């Protein structure tokens, strides 16, 4: 669940973003997984997930939101610095 959800996703969107230049599909692969977390963390795994990327994942998905309003590719630049950083660290 939770790590390695986010973990797959997210390459995902990056190859629709990156290669693609898909921002609605990147959008559509990452919003299910922004929702998922609302809830809550819950498990032993969950929670120390939470801990490290909750609160950059949540502030990723607000200059996503900052986007839809800009039309600005910056703001979607700043999303990706802090959702690659959270890749970084599931991975290692």
């Amino acid at each position: 669940l939770w790590h390695e959800m986010w973990h797959e996703g997210l390459e995902e969107a990056s190859r629709l973003y990156f290669g693609e230049r898909n921002v609605k599909g990147m959008f559509e692969v990452l919003e299910p997984l922004h929702a998922m977390m609302e809830r809550g963390p819950q498990t032993l795994k969950e929670t120390s997930f939470n801990q490290a990327y909750g609160r950059d994942l949540m502030e990723a998905q607000e200059w996503c939101r900052k986007y839809m309003k800009s039309g600005n590719v910056k703001d979607l630049t700043q999303a990706w610095d802090l959702y690659y950083h959270v890749f970084r660290r599931i991975s290692k």
